[PDB]
Order: C-alpha cells, then structure tokens, then sequence
C-alpha cells in the first residue's frame, strides 16, 4: 500500500483551495499555499506551484505531485532532526510510513517531543510505544487516525487501512 493512499485516507484529498484548521489556505493532501489571508495569493501560490492557471482547482494527478514533494521534504526534515533520525532510521518500511504520517500531521517538531514513545519505538517495544501513544493528547484529537497509526506501529502492517 502507500503513503499517499494512507495520507489520502487519514488526511483527505481536496481539490479546491480550502481553509486549514489554522485558517491557512491549503490544498491537496494538506499542502499549504499561504499563511497570507489573501485568497488571491493562495491562487498565485498554487499556480506558481502547479505551473498553470489553476483557478483554485487542481487535479489528483496534480495533488499527488504536490504530495510526493511535500513528502520528501518531511523526510529530509526527519533526517535533519537529531532526535527523529535514529528512530526513523531504525524503523522498517511500514513503520516509517507511520512516522511520516505523523510528522505530516504535526510537523517535525511536534513529533520530536514524544521523547518516550520514540525511545520505545527505537527499542522495539511495539506494544509499549503504542500503549504510550494511546495516551497522548494527539490521539485524543484525531482518534481514528491515531488508532490506525498506532496499530501500524504495533503490527507493522497495513492491516489498519484494509477494510475501511
């Protein structure tokens, strides 16, 4: 399965400049256009981003590029953090998608302050880490997503995404 799909399910794919929880113009799978309260700037950013005259609308094949981009940025930010690097680095392919899905949801910073759980993950105490995450505020905000991600950590499979 994939990150995209994964994010696709967890996040949601929007094809029209929409407003963030924070109120920042966003689009695709949580792709941020601008912090500027100006729709006319999201636009510009977008087009700037897309390479065409969008009109505040893109197309999936497009949301996925934005996506793949936004993704490798995250990853580099992950490797730059000296506190996320060892974990991520130790994780397997599927557990990594779980880290990423998190960074995405909370940024490289909010994620890095899961001092404990991170250690467990690093250590391989799947049930512990998970139990751990289960306590967070995070998990209390966005449960279904949290469940899936924790589960994936624990199990280390897509099972959590297979029968939605």
């Amino acid at each position: 399965m994939n990150l995209f799909e994964m994010l696709r399910i967890d996040e949601g794919l929007r094809l029209k400049i929409y407003k963030d929880t924070e109120g920042y113009y966003t689009i695709g799978i949580g792709h941020l256009l601008t912090k500027s309260p100006d729709l006319n700037v999201a636009k510009s950013e977008l087009d700037k981003a897309i390479g065409r005259n969008c009109n505040g609308v893109i197309t999936k094949d497009e949301a996925e590029k934005l996506f793949n981009q936004d993704v490798d940025a995250a990853v580099r930010g992950i490797l730059r953090n000296p506190k996320l690097k060892p974990v991520y680095d130790s994780l397997d392919a599927v557990r990594r998608c779980a880290l990423i899905n998190m960074v995405f949801q909370m940024g490289e910073t909010g994620v890095a302050g899961f001092t404990d759980s991170l250690r467990m993950l690093q250590q391989k105490r799947w049930d512990e880490a998970a139990a751990n995450l289960a306590k967070s505020r995070w998990y209390n905000q966005t449960p279904d997503r949290a469940k899936r991600v924790i589960t994936t950590f624990r199990t280390g499979t897509w099972d959590a995404y297979k029968n939605l």
